[PDB]
């Protein structure tokens, strides 16, 4: 219902007062969320420029504060010493210049010479709203501060099509390269286009990285590639994915990819997969953005929120979340992500738990539930439950013989994007035990299964009085139930 | 410089570019204070509504959002779980109503029937700026969400001038009472006019709490009566109190008096103190609001920052800071001052001190420094230091015979209010050992004495390389320094 003219409106053409409100409304929203990064107003989408810098962990974030929809974006800024209690440092990157005056698009940052590079695309509109992508590097000091140069850094090249944009910047064995997301403007295939420097003044075009004769959709939005136990992967968002090369039910996928080896001299890749996997199970997650830190650890973070759909909360004005921050580990070929060491220090009020059918009459709206259930058995845990468990989050669950963990959250609340469906299934192994982490916060739910081989991450609007925690039967379990205190 | 006119203009009439813009930039300021609460924009004065609802501490906050100066006031609202770590709920109160059209001034809040009442002055101008100020109750919910009624609760008496405001609502021995600050019209005296209702429909004048035969100042601004370990304390801001009474430096003294015993029907207070003292020994701190909590604790925050005042971030586009949250405690007759229990959860990296000259040759911005000192002894302490100590904020410290603490922060930057004089002195016993401890926060530092007897509190604005701390000569001590981590 926003018109093409509403979304596009300079933000000094909103009033302040405006803006203050949704501000309010935003906050003080009853599925608002309080230990994830969430609008400060309007909408939130693709993590931008995660990076560490200046002594702490910096991320940037897409952002239209006016409303809940994808108007005219900008990047704002937030900061942390543990990558849980994250800071607001306000906006960054404003469509403020020829280069960006359709958006300031999703983009990256690389410490480099004491500053901190911010690469970007710049959504450029013009005199025939005729979309040209520029890739733009910006640059932040030790105070925060961002200049923005008058030129791009990369012009877009005969052979892409208006898509080709989410510039991963990095340093690699001595030289400079830059991941592009990129749709080939003959076939229209989604691809990586990558380009090297030794100055990072002069861009040299290496091509299209070789992921195999399959199409990888239409277009690839926020390619990344991070080193994770000496492997590359690629975590990427291939639209138009044909689901014969994976399974998905979201309506764009969130992918990675293991490695065995990548050259990007000769935009060669070596699968360790004989095919991409969804990074996440659920129903939310896209635009994962992910860097390698000092500390060796890579590290993930998803937006909780889906291009082209609908919200619960699109009438309160604002839009989506993040994920909590993930830790990356190779083990047995497969990507497992871990919530960060420092989560732990929200916890409080501990209840440990062992086989009781009920786990809390009333949980309250932040919390983490770390459970080990038994092989063999099956059954249905609610959470976000009325008394009779007829309006809750299931987890439905199989250890036995047909093992797999369906999450269904039709009748949690409101439908949410119901033409992508209300259920997502993961297989489990048969007879095999089952651990669950499951974190709850406002309208969001992570589930880290089997130690965080399978992440289901989703959006649930459950009315407030919503709050037991229950099997539906006798179940043999231990676990934990702990508080989540408020920290944004 | 800022004209009537252009601190009076509606939020309406600002642009949002204006205000995302004046967000980045008190954000990123070099000086902020990273976990104290500080402005997202522009100006922050009086704590307002400092309160426990709905499971979790409120606090409310004086904003002009749009400069570092004395704009059109609103309420802002956080919360927290823990005195330390708060997340913003955005604006609460505009001057959005006839009541209110010049300001939503100070105030505060009482729990009644599953509500938080909001207890503010409406300072209303009138067709030819007369001021009339209105007392308001307005309701908050458990969605942190406000109504406020179209009529007042006070109407000002004929005895008051324009002077009559900061309500403390708050209920005790069944009854319901408002202290206000007030001006008698006739003599111009500053007084606490006491307010009585059994409803909070019908209120009654029951007079002007007697503090003696002595006037205090022409105007009584932000009065609280708190019981601490028993005893009822005020704790009132007296505009020009005449220094006969108790020596102050500040421009206007922010005092407390421990009484006896308090009769609010009779408005009679018994004094336990002959005289009331300065709540803070320090530079800066001004509108100190308190709370009985119901933990049984009483809870004290300050505005870091004083009225008729500049400071030199003004040309940063924002102005001042809170200070940390102080439990009260009586012991010997005078007020305690403690950091929350909480605050401890933000030291890291800590550090063991024995007699070492010098603590750090860079301690960075945000650190708390605890220090056991031996009677005996004289020498100074410099913090945010340049290496040859000319550079610094100085505590010169005497625990032998003519004991006395002394905070110069005339070198530590450019001057602060210098005609209200560049340092404080504390009064110490000869001979005795000396506590300090002493947190740092950006342009923020708050010395606590001899484990809270004093406080002191001050703004100041070293370069961002003078971090270094030493005494200027062999000092026999023991101590410790965290660093504290950033939150906010
Ligand atoms: O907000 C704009 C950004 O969002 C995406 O469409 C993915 O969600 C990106 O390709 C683009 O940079
Ligand atoms: O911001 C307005 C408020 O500030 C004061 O002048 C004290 O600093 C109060 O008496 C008034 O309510």
């Amino acid at each position: 219902e926003w018109t093409r003219e509403q979304r596009y409106r300079k933000y000094k053409d909103w009033d302040a007062q405006t803006l203050l409100d949704l501000q309010a409304q935003a906050a003080t929203s009853p599925y608002q969320m309080h230990y994830h990064i969430h609008p400060l107003s309007g909408l939130l989408n693709d993590p931008n420029g995660f990076s560490y810098y200046n002594g702490e962990y910096h991320l940037f974030c897409q952002s239209y504060p006016f409303g809940p929809v994808h108007g005219v974006k900008s990047w704002i800024h937030f900061a942390s010493p543990d990558l849980v209690h994250w800071h607001y440092l306000g906006p960054a990157i404003d469509p403020d210049s020829d280069l960006d005056n359709a958006g300031a698009y999703s983009g990256s940052a690389m410490e480099h010479n004491g500053k901190l590079l911010l690469m970007y695309t710049g959504n450029h509109r013009d005199e025939d709203w005729t979309r040209i992508p520029y890739q733009v590097i910006a640059e932040m000091d030790e105070n925060n501060h961002i200049t923005k140069p008058d030129a791009a850094a990369i012009l877009p090249p005969e052979h892409v099509s208006e898509h080709f944009r989410d510039p991963q910047l990095f340093k690699h064995d001595g030289k400079y390269y830059v991941l592009l997301g990129a749709q080939d403007a003959e076939t229209k295939s989604g691809h990586i286009d990558i380009y090297e420097s030794d100055d990072l003044k002069t861009w040299h075009e290496n091509g299209y990285l070789d992921l195999g004769k399959d199409e990888m959709g239409y277009m690839i939005e926020c390619p990344n590639l991070v080193f994770v136990n000496n492997y590359p992967v690629l975590i990427f968002c291939p639209q138009g994915l044909d689901k014969a090369i994976s399974d998905y039910q979201n309506i764009y996928p969130n992918m990675y990819w293991i490695g065995k080896d990548i050259n990007l001299n000769e935009a060669k890749f070596t699968p360790l997969q004989s095919h991409p996997a969804n990074l996440d199970d659920g129903f939310d997650v896209y635009a994962t953005q992910a860097f390698n830190a000092p500390d060796g650890n890579a590290y993930a973070i998803s937006w909780v929120g889906l291009p082209d759909c609908t919200y619960p909360t699109d009438k309160e004005n604002w839009a989506n979340c993040y994920s909590q921050v993930k830790r990356l580990e190779i083990k047995d070929g497969a990507l497992y992500q871990h919530p960060v060491d420092a989560i732990k220090n929200l916890r409080h009020n501990e209840t440990q738990l062992n086989d009781e059918k009920i786990i809390s009459q009333k949980a309250g709206k932040q919390y983490e539930l770390k459970l080990y259930l038994a092989a063999g058995q099956a059954g249905k845990l609610h959470l976000a439950s009325n008394d009779d468990l007829s309006a809750s989050l299931v987890i439905d669950f199989n250890t036995a013989q047909d093992a797999k963990l369906t999450i269904d959250r039709a009748s949690s609340g409101p439908a949410v994007n119901p033409d992508y469906g209300a259920t997502r299934t993961i297989g489990l192994n048969d007879n095999e035990d089952l651990d669950l982490d499951i974190f709850v916060d406002g309208s969001l739910c992570e589930i880290f299964i089997n130690d965080g081989r399978h992440v289901a991450t989703l959006r649930f609007f459950a009315r407030s009085s919503n709050q037991k925690i229950a099997f539906d039967k006798d179940t043999k379990y231990t676990g934990r139930l702990w508080s989540m205190n408020s920290i944004l």
